[PDB]
């Protein structure tokens, strides 16, 4: 949609899109995440996390180490550009971030940091 | 598209959708598969294969065993409802099948049978 | 050894093997499962479950529905040939079963029924 | 064991381990890689490549771009601490490296650079 995308994380550990395009004319961009299905957060929680492609692994390893109560993200992690909370089925969360935080010609990855989901739940974000 | 869907399998071993719905009014249904990216067929080939969810695993296992030359599909496998060829980047292939081969209230799965790909490249198909 | 195998299911949602061959001369066969890592059972619990390839999807689907208190396995599911308990990190469990429950020529699959894990935590077992 | 590890990458695009610990008493560490299965190098080749977690993305991407003739690794990449050859099934390779090139407190990752494989063929290495 205009400077926003709606994305779903389902009970089969899948995001419904795997490529996000942000137009340079946008001052801000909003991601609206929902979780179709019936499984709870401790079993199939999902969040949408954005970092550069280079930082994804560091973000994922340290997130796993933060625990369920920390939504599997290291608090005040400097490499995370934007993120939602970790949501279970039937819940919703959105994030709006400034497009000035993205740079031309840098590769960005969005992903879910719940233990073991990033191998399957990830995609590219591109500023065009 | 009425009675068709276009789907893409990319260089990250991802399909761009995880759910196809077929309209019960469609007599036939076509799937148009393309492969964006730059990797060749032997490294990142993708096909779209349809079966019941209960048959998916035996089709994938026997497909692997048939190998390279057989497009990683057992020839005349009775469990395969429809399938494309295995394609590399920049190639395109379509498959049309009779919608009468599908039951309402039965669960179907589409997937790619290139070794290792079905872990990520799979989705549901249902009649509506 | 000869009629046993040690399997590990780790925090990355993977088993350390994807194929087990049971030697025809074994009267019984043992699977010893351990869980390297640090995550608790409610987030990354693993079990080793055996059925035929054709039954795997039914077992995983009824399993997921039965929930964590039932170790994500349908109570007294007749499609389950043998299974361990669902274990958390630092736990271990073993199951010994009679090899006469297996026949030559049938495809068997082993897998984890914790939601989402069978996508990666699956393998073939064959009586040879 | 202690200063060596045997690792295998199979036809299901998986390593048999996703965590290696190198003991600080080791002067040198040896990794022996084998490829179980039947698939050739150009379809499912594997290598074991070590770098810091922050450098892994860059190594994988430039590795992809170097091609099969370069074993999917950029020639003389200074980010690669150690690596094997790319091997097909039934092949094996060994690599020894100096443990003094590893510092305590730095996050390292080992992985495969054959296109697409690092998503699942990766793990941690830690000085302990
Ligand atoms: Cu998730
Ligand atoms: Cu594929
Ligand atoms: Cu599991
Ligand atoms: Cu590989």
């Amino acid at each position: 949609a205009e400077c926003s995308v709606d994305i779903q994380g389902n009970d089969q550990m899948q995001f419904n899109t795997n490529a996000i395009t942000v137009d340079k004319s946008c001052k801000q961009f909003t991601v609206n995440l929902s979780h179709p299905g019936n499984l709870p957060k401790n079993v199939m929680g999902h969040n949408w996390v954005l970092s550069t492609a280079a930082d994804m692994q560091g973000v994922v390893t340290d997130g796993m180490a933060s625990g369920l109560d920390k939504d599997y993200l290291k608090p005040d992690d400097s490499r995370v550009i934007a993120h939602t909370k970790l949501i279970g089925s039937g819940e919703k969360d959105s994030v709006t971030f400034d497009v000035s935080k993205l740079k031309e010609g840098e590769q960005y990855m969005f992903f879910c940091t719940f233990p073991g989901h990033s191998a399957l739940m990830k995609g590219t974000l591109t500023l065009k």
